DNA sequence: GCCATGACTAGTA
DNA sequence: TACTAGCCATGGC
């Protein structure tokens, strides 16, 4: 576990993923097997969408997914039901997480999420019909949303 | 623990 | 559409 720098480029630009041994600590969008294996499934998930399960997720070591919380469900069952495409409501998020009287904090619970893309935080949505907000711009929300298939 | 937060909501003018 | 009065697991201290 020592936690090293690994960057690169994707149609969004560079994007530190830092991380230990143990596993993937983060993923930022700026303007040691888990990272060099988050890193493939990033440029599959990229350039070779066509078969993004044929590649395994890395070991999420980060303070968020080591403890018992909401927030850990939320992000859990956000990358286990909420697969390539599909689109899921803040709410009906919060119903696969439990309690579905809190959709708002599935909201804390996103912007907690240190690994998007990966963890699409995207995917999720107002139930209004507005694709909500995103912590790097929305603009990302809009490529991503739209790389997989949206209009 | 209590009290303030904010990336949510369904309801109402 | 535009304001609102519930509903929430956090974070802070």
């Amino acid at each position: 576990c020592e936690m090293k720098r690994t960057t690169l480029d994707s149609p969004l630009g560079k994007l530190e993923l830092s991380g230990c041994e143990q596993g993937l600590h983060e993923i930022k969008l700026l303007g040691p097997e888990p990272l060099m294996q988050c890193t493939a499934w990033l440029n599959a998930y990229f350039h070779q969408p066509e078969a993004i399960e044929e590649f395994p997720v890395p070991a999420l070591h980060h303070p968020v997914f080591q403890q018992e919380s909401f927030t850990r469900q939320v992000l859990w069952k956000l990358l286990k039901v909420v697969k390539f495409g599909e689109v899921i409501s803040y709410q009906q998020l919060a119903a696969l997480a439990g309690n579905p009287k809190a959709a708002r904090a599935v909201g804390g619970a996103m912007r907690g999420n240190p690994v998007p893309i990966l963890i699409p935080c995207h995917r999720v949505v107002c139930s209004s019909g507005a694709v909500g907000n995103y912590s790097g711009g929305l603009a990302v929300k809009e490529w991503l949303l739209a790389h997989e298939g949206h209009r």
